[PDB]
């Protein structure tokens, strides 16, 4: 399972532990991402920034 990096021109593969891409996005730039990467658990979102998990590869 391989997902995008913080910049989308190049991706990687998730790290140990975490087989689950995660992507956050702030309030403000809403249509660019604030962080790309991957995580084990779906994190809580805030009214600040919104995360959005992934089980597909080049999703994040």
């Amino acid at each position: 399972l391989k997902c995008n990096k913080l910049v989308p021109i190049a991706y990687k593969t998730c790290p140990e532990g975490k087989n689950l891409c995660y992507k956050m996005f702030m309030m403000s730039d809403l249509t660019i991402p604030v962080k790309r990467g991957c995580i084990d658990v779906c994190p809580k979102n805030s009214l600040l920034v919104k995360y959005v998990c992934c089980n597909t590869d080049r999703c994040n």
